């Protein structure tokens, strides 16, 4: 249970991105997700 990089990802979401990316912002997704 991770998020890839594409879902949403919030900063309080209580979960992690896979391995070991971030949650930026997309700009293209026009929405929060991990990179």
């Amino acid at each position: 249970g991770c998020i890839a990089k594409n879902k949403e990802c919030a900063w309080f979401s209580g979960e992690w991105c896979c391995g070991a990316l971030s949650c930026k912002y997309s700009i293209k997704r026009n929405l929060k997700i991990c990179v």
